[PDB]
């Protein structure tokens, strides 16, 4: 249907605009839709875009507003004192501010539906909240409403929540338009989604993006598909992948590179209230932190991720145990049988489960999928599903049987409760992935394994060498293969922090010269250099000119193929901020051929300094554009947990950055 009101080209410069005469007497019925296209690249701390209010003395809490914060949060208030109603619905990190230095036109759709008693907010094609209430309050049913305002709320005759920005278009409808109708509304998005709520992964949440340009020109991406909110394990998380064959313009429906079946893949709205937001799927196995590389020699794509058995995160991860037993230069996966207090088994050659106390083999074997077989027959366990129907999180059997896996809670044989690294490969550039294999321990039998650095591995240009950075307490532990990832060795490089989350990414400055940039606990990004293709590593230095928080954030980095200002160039992606994960930048550095030092010459602001930017992935697209897939929110903040569709993709050109 048609708008009852339509206006545009409104400039909000800290002075409200009264549209009462134009709008108020057009409002009728109990259901309304607001469609508003607006820019705000210099927002005030807290500002209202739109208000309906009782402006009379004594009725300061009788109003409806659509408001935003300079954090990028969007919300509404719906208030009527006489009715005793004070609704406040919102979601952090819902907005864009700037893109390529130009103010972004956000498309906001707010639906107030009296029939379903539900308020729903979409921004830029993304539903950011949908709230059902017992007692519905139609927005124009507020006692004594006498003002319709743009860029403030009129309370007791004064302008509250004064806005800075513009409303290029605003329409109102005396109808609650359908989800279908919403999706036909044209958008002006500066970004794309590769992974998103409702896709093939059926995860409502995603974290830890990666990007990698394959030699055929295909761009591949991997990500944590996170089911139990945005929590790091413990949770259910699979590793999903998608690829683009047209320079990032479009992307394939995701598939899984690594998945477990002990818990159902469920699209779940995770509670965001302070009482329940720390609810955590607690009995599921999971993957976390993926990294990609391509091997010139075989042509295979190789993906690694951390693996966690059921219940297990990095907090309850058995340090002081690798999960393997050393038996004469060889490492065998340890197992514990249902009922025993110790790990009395190992998985020897051909997956034969072997009793260590009597040195007899059992009739149990472990297949290539880490599934348990008895006498060649597939054992099963019953799957779990989760729900908050009772009010709190419940994890319960759902009737479906799935293959018994040693990483599962209900398994007859269980691996050691600690962190492992798995590897899978693709022969068809990400169209399918093999069953993963665990990597062996590198730091000894009684050292719990290292943590994979998410993002990219490094494929050295002039050899067959493959390297994946990993971290542990007191060092970076590079994993090195010269035979297409069939065998790996480690190269240890000491760093001056104990228990840092030293997420590290590498660039090749020139043949055999690797610089690694990594996250620290110092508020500055660090780096070290190898000049022998990763055999040995320099001492640690720090970058000036970029700030991180004390706890730090992952940094992504590439070596750009083309000269810039006549020099070799490296591009870093990172939040630039000592307060939180915001102020995203790409920083372009020019290499000094004399000494391999880097002049950080250009800083490109991804969006506003106050808007969220966390983990990121950068790649040089085959057309020499830059692709960026990143968490567009603060993934540290306890106020921004469990947000949907915040991992977003943008395309940039080098001239945009300079
Ligand atoms: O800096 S963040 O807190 O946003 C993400 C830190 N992830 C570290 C990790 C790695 C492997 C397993 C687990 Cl459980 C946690």
């Amino acid at each position: 249907i048609s708008p009852i009101f339509q206006g545009g080209s409104y400039q909000l410069n800290n002075k409200s605009i009264d549209i009462s005469s134009l709008l108020l007497d057009k409002l009728s019925g109990e259901s309304q839709t607001v469609v508003m296209k607006f820019k705000a690249d210099k927002p005030n701390s807290l500002q209202a875009l739109f208000g309906l209010s009782n402006s009379k003395a004594g009725f300061k809490n009788n109003y409806f507003s659509i408001f935003m914060r300079d954090s990028g949060e969007i919300g509404v208030e719906i208030r009527d004192a006489q009715k005793g109603i004070n609704y406040l619905f919102s979601r952090p990190a819902s907005l864009w501010g700037k893109h390529k230095g130009q103010a972004v036109e956000n498309t906001l759709v707010f639906v107030s539906d009296s029939k379903d008693k539900t308020y729903t907010m979409y921004v830029n094609g993304i539903e950011v909240f949908s709230e059902t209430v017992d007692t519905f309050l139609p927005i124009s049913n507020i006692n004594g409403i006498d003002k319709a305002t743009l860029g403030a709320v009129n309370r007791e005759g004064k302008e509250h929540y004064l806005a800075k920005g513009s409303i290029d278009e605003i329409s109102l409808f005396n109808k609650a338009i359908s989800d279908q109708e919403v999706s036909t509304i044209p958008l002006s998005n500066p970004f794309q989604l590769i992974f998103q709520s409702g896709d093939s992964t059926q995860a409502n949440y995603f974290r830890i993006p990666t990007l990698y340009t394959l030699s055929s020109g295909r761009v591949l991406s991997s990500i944590d598909a996170r089911y139990g909110g945005t929590h790091d394990s413990k949770s259910k998380i699979n590793i999903a992948t998608s690829y683009s064959d047209d320079n990032g313009k479009t992307w394939s429906e995701p598939i899984f590179a690594m998945k477990f079946n002990d818990y159902e893949e469920q699209l779940v709205y995770w509670p965001r209230d302070n009482k329940l937001k720390n609810s955590q799927i607690s009995g599921s196995a999971s993957f976390i932190d993926s990294s990609i590389v391509e091997d010139k020699k075989s042509g295979k794509t190789i993906l690694l991720a951390d693996v966690m058995p059921a219940g297990i995160g990095n907090n309850n991860a058995n340090k002081a145990d690798s999960g393997f037993k050393e038996i004469n230069g060889h490492y065998y996966l340890k197992l514990k049988k249902n009922g025993d207090n110790d790990f009395r088994y190992t998985v020897r050659e051909n997956g034969v489960v072997y009793n260590e106390t009597t040195n007899k083999p059992t009739n149990y074997t472990i297949n290539d999928k880490y599934e348990v077989l008895e006498g060649g027959k597939s054992l099963t366990v019953e799957q779990y599903s989760v729900d908050f129907d009772s009010g709190s999180l419940r994890e319960r059997h759902n009737g479906k049987q799935v293959p018994m896996n040693v990483f599962y809670k209900d398994s007859l044989f269980k691996v050691t409760p600690t962190n492992y690294i798995a590897m899978t490969t693709s022969q068809n550039r990400g169209e399918s992935w093999e069953q993963f294999k665990l990597l062996p321990p590198f730091l000894g039998e009684k050292h719990n394994g290292t943590y994979l650095c998410p993002g990219q591995g490094l494929a050295l240009k002039s050899s067959n060498r493959l390297i994946f950075a990993t971290y542990t307490s007191g060092e970076l532990t590079y994993l090195i293969s010269d035979d297409s990832g069939q065998t790996w060795k480690k190269s240890s490089a000491s760093i001056p922090f104990k228990n840092a989350t030293a997420e590290a990414q590498m660039v090749e400055l020139r043949d055999g010269v690797i610089r690694t940039f990594f996250r620290t606990t110092t508020g500055k990004i660090a780096y070290m250099t190898s000049r022998d293709s990763g055999e040995t590593w320099s001492k640690v230095s720090y970058i000036d000119g970029i700030q991180q928080t004390s706890y730090g954030t992952q940094v992504s980095a590439i070596k750009y193929s083309q000269l810039i200002d006549g020099k070799e160039a490296v591009i870093l992606s990172t939040p630039n901020s000592r307060s939180g994960r915001k102020g995203g930048q790409l920083v372009v550095g020019l290499v000094n051929k004399e000494d391999d030092s880097i002049d950080w010459k250009y800083h490109y602001d991804i969006d506003l300094p106050s808007y969220g930017y966390a983990y990121s992935a950068i790649t040089e697209l085959p057309n020499h554009h830059i692709g960026v897939l990143f968490e567009k929110y603060d993934s540290w903040s306890r106020n921004e947990l469990h947000l949907s569709n915040v991992v977003q993709y943008i395309d940039l050109e080098i001239n945009d950055l300079t």
